[PDB]
């Protein structure tokens, strides 16, 4: 509006079940390296440090509603908004073949 951006903020969570000989058909991505100097602040235009790149058409994520460009919220119960992109990875392969996981997707009205 006349004062400030506006957005359209949409969160998912998903349950994710995967074969063992296949992924959850998604790229993780940073948007920002994760720094013990700092750290990251949330907004609404970006609101989490790592993001879904790409998302396979048809694979288990995309099957579940995510979607690129999603931003990971939380993975297993576990807040990743502020969390480096490798830890992140990890965290998501202490499940295996589960993955419960929050994200939000944002457009700007
Ligand atoms: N577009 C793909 N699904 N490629 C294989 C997945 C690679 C991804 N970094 C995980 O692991
Ligand atoms: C976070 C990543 C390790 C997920 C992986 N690329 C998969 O599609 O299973």
């Amino acid at each position: 509006g006349p004062l400030g951006s506006d957005y359209i903020i949409k969160e998912k969570t998903v349950l994710l079940q995967k074969k063992d000989s296949e992924g959850f058909g998604f790229v993780l991505r940073g948007a920002k390296a994760q720094t013990p100097i700092e750290e990251f602040t949330p907004t609404p235009a970006f609101p989490a440090l790592q993001y879904l790149e790409s998302v396979d058409e048809g694979g288990v994520a995309w099957r579940a509603g995510l979607r690129m460009g999603d931003f990971l919220i939380e993975v297993n119960g576990q807040n990743v908004v502020k969390v480096g992109h490798r830890q992140v990875v990890n965290m998501i392969r202490q499940g295996g073949n589960t993955l419960m996981v929050k994200v939000v997707m944002v457009t700007r009205h």
